[PDB]
């Protein structure tokens, strides 16, 4: 097994404080395939200039997906203090094809920095965090979302420089607010902008430290990174399974301008992938250092034929979702 750093020290947990009507906002950003939304590239043949039907994984036209949104924590003016999150944990999802997201759709706008609907912010992108796996269950006072046995963790960090991807069993920790410990309400990660995102100087292990103070990480068969330059620009990660494991998806790498998905790793996780979380994530601000953060959406995949059109480039830049109905149909024949 690989050794991914001490356990955390900390005899507790920082208090969570969940309150989803807080984040229960409609912003609308559906799928519209006629931009190319949520296109996952089918990668192995060259192609150019030219339009097809190809039948693969795809979200459906319309589709609005799941939104999710990370807040700024509670604070004074001078200490950060409980965590500030949706009730994402206890919402297991079926996992089935696997599913991509729209990351960073806001940035650059104004909007609410959540935990008061009054303030607004210019809106950063924020990049999302997922558990995975194949068996899950209650924690010990009830709660939903526990995952049994090794569980796939893809966790952002270093002020969003980095994506870690790693396969542990999870043991829940024992101390207050920790979820085999008393007055658990959920767990979640977190970073503290004031001392792990100073110019120069990010914290590259912040969120990882925040989750391990939730749970031990025990026999890890990996734990990756993957560099990532900062910037606001919007983007599509994706993630689907196969006998040859997990396989992840980011348009960053090839296509960082037009969103086309592209496979940079497969994770040798070979037990079927069923379940899915979204982790929460809270920023641990002060009041004076309040933002927005940006609301990503995931859309479920599905074996869908679409008309690919195909730029003298390469890249897809109009599909159309052949089954959304008769006209559609008329159009890929
Ligand atoms: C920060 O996280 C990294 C993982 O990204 C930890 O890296 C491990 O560090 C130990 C030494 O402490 C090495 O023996 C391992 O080979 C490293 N693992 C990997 C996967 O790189 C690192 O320990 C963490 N730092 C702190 C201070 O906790
Ligand atoms: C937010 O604004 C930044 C800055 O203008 C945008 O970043 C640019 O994105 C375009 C592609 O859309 C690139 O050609 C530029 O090189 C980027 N500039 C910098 C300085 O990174 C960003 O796209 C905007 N984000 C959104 C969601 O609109």
């Amino acid at each position: 097994y690989v050794d991914v750093g001490p356990d955390s020290v900390k005899s507790a947990c920082i208090e969570v404080d969940i309150q989803q009507t807080f984040f229960d906002k409609t912003w609308p950003r559906p799928i519209d395939v006629s931009k190319a939304d949520g296109i996952i590239y089918p990668q192995g043949r060259t192609y150019s200039n030219i339009t097809i039907t190809y039948q693969g994984l795809f979200p459906y036209q319309g589709d609005h997906g799941d939104m999710y949104v990370y807040s700024a924590g509670h604070a004074t003016g001078t200490t950060p203090q409980k965590l500030f999150v949706a009730n994402y944990s206890q919402d297991v999802k079926q996992f089935a094809n696997g599913f991509v997201v729209r990351i960073g759709a806001a940035a650059n706008s104004t909007g609410t920095v959540i935990i008061s609907p009054s303030t607004s912010a210019t809106i950063r992108k924020i990049y999302p965090a997922f558990m995975l796996g194949s068996s899950v269950g209650n924690f010990s006072d009830g709660k939903m979302g526990r995952f049994f046995n090794h569980t796939l963790v893809l966790l952002p960090d270093g002020c969003g420089t980095l994506l870690r991807a790693f396969y542990c069993i999870l043991e829940p920790r024992s101390g207050n607010h920790c979820p085999a410990g008393n007055s658990y309400t959920s767990f979640a990660t977190y970073h503290t902008p004031a001392t792990d995102c100073s110019d120069g100087n990010y914290n590259r292990n912040a969120s990882l430290n925040s989750f391990k103070e939730y749970f031990n990480l025990r026999n890890c068969t990996f734990m990756y990174t993957y560099n990532i330059t900062e910037d606001e620009i919007l983007e599509w990660f994706g993630i689907t399974q196969t006998a040859q494991g997990v396989h992840l998806f980011s348009s960053r790498y090839v296509d960082l301008y037009g969103g086309n998905m592209f496979q940079f790793a497969t994770l040798p996780v070979y037990d079927t992938i069923k379940y899915y979380s979204i982790i929460p994530h809270s920023i641990r601000s002060i009041q004076s250092d309040r933002k927005a953060w940006a609301a990503f959406y995931v859309y479920k995949l599905q074996p869908l034929t679409f008309l690919l059109d195909f730029s003298v480039d390469g890249y897809i830049r109009r599909a159309i979702d052949c089954g959304f109905n008769d006209l559609s149909q008329l159009h890929c024949s």
